[PDB]
DNA sequence: TATCCGTGCAATCGTGTATGT
DNA sequence: ACATACACGATTGCACGGATA
């Protein structure tokens, strides 16, 4: 008991959200996904939004802690370390079951409408995490002459997450039709090479 | 006579875009069209039947405008293909119906196995781009525009992901950036990598 | 008379809160 | 904490019934 039911209720909620979406997922389906009733759900959570928010926020913090861990230990500069940060992320996209469903639901299994304020609150918070990490490593790379001096970083930060979102979207939408273990390193390498070399990324 | 059926169908497109797909009752579609559920049930079996006919007519029109500016443009396969993408991203800002078609397909629907209509449309839109990209890539090396050892398997995944990435980011940002200026840049970069990057070879 | 569209009603489903250990 | 019971709204599907041409 105690946190045991809370933990099992969260993952049963995450499992049901990934398989049958969020709109068609009743709170009773969440309850009997675990071994409890809605009386145990309403004690631990206010309503459906309060559960989705509590579930998806703790996951969103894990991904930025998994990033902060996998990135802080400076093993070879920062621009080359940022390379290892993105690939450990895509590696966790396949191994980490919780991190995998978090993105699959945010991209395919929920609707981004103002009426469901919980998902855009997570969508805006997911974007706010990446954009801050991207702008941080862009300056410390120019301050280290790893990239150019006149780098259009406003275009570059849009350029970075745009291509990484499309790989995430393409992999999920294709039903994992291709190998993310061999494609993501290729896509990341081509991306960072354009930041280093392509002229239309500057002013 | 037939003026109320067309009013109902494009009232569904607007309501799908504002409130999502699931959070819209058949009553809201009818009242947004100036009718009630009697005219909606007379023409369409249910909401999935209404979402099917609406998004199958738009998807086919997209296929022609994506194929019109192909036979319109005279020139080499690899250069008339860049203009095919630039005119496509322009229709995201010029064609309101086309803008809502992608925006609903990307942000305001659940791609889950129970939604048998969204997945059927999502793969129809994929096979359209899959066939067009594979057909331009095969004619590209028969013209010496791209290298002969080009990884054709990785290339269309690289092409489609970069394309969908700009579309998702533009929508998910709330149209936060100029699509008329960022699309030409990232399309030129995507094609410069097909011609010169070594990791796209075998 | 067939097609078009509004109206009334049964019936299911999800939620919220009170009730009882 | 957690299960159970009740009260209520929100949609859905087909009953129709009236209208038109
Ligand atoms: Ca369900
Ligand atoms: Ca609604
Ligand atoms: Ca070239
Ligand atoms: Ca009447």
């Amino acid at each position: 008991e105690a946190l045991k039911t809370k933990e099992h209720l969260m993952l049963a909620a995450l499992e049901t959200f990934y398989r049958k979406g969020i709109a068609r997922t009743s709170l009773n389906e969440i309850a009997q996904a675990a071994g409890v009733t809605r009386g145990a759900l309403y004690w631990h959570f206010k309503n459906k939004e309060d559960l989705f928010d509590a579930l998806f926020q703790r996951i969103c913090d894990d991904i930025e802690n998994c990033i902060a861990q996998d990135a802080a230990d400076a093993e070879g500069g920062s621009w080359t370390v940022f390379r290892h940060t993105l690939l450990h992320f895509f590696e966790r996209l396949q191994s980490n079951d919780i991190h995998y469903k978090f993105h699959n639901i945010l991209f395919l299994k929920c609707e981004h409408t103002e009426q469901n304020a919980a998902v855009i609150a997570i969508a805006r918070k997911h974007q706010a995490i990446w954009r801050e990490k991207i702008t941080a490593v862009l300056t410390e790379a120019v301050e280290n002459q790893d990239l150019a001096d006149d780098l259009d970083k406003e275009t570059a930060v849009i350029f970075i997450k745009s291509t990484l979102d499309g790989l995430i979207w393409r992999w999920f939408s294709s039903g994992e039709s291709f190998d993310l273990g061999k494609t993501a390193p290729r896509i990341i390498g081509i991306m960072m090479d354009n930041l280093e070399n392509h002229p239309c990324l500057r002013r």
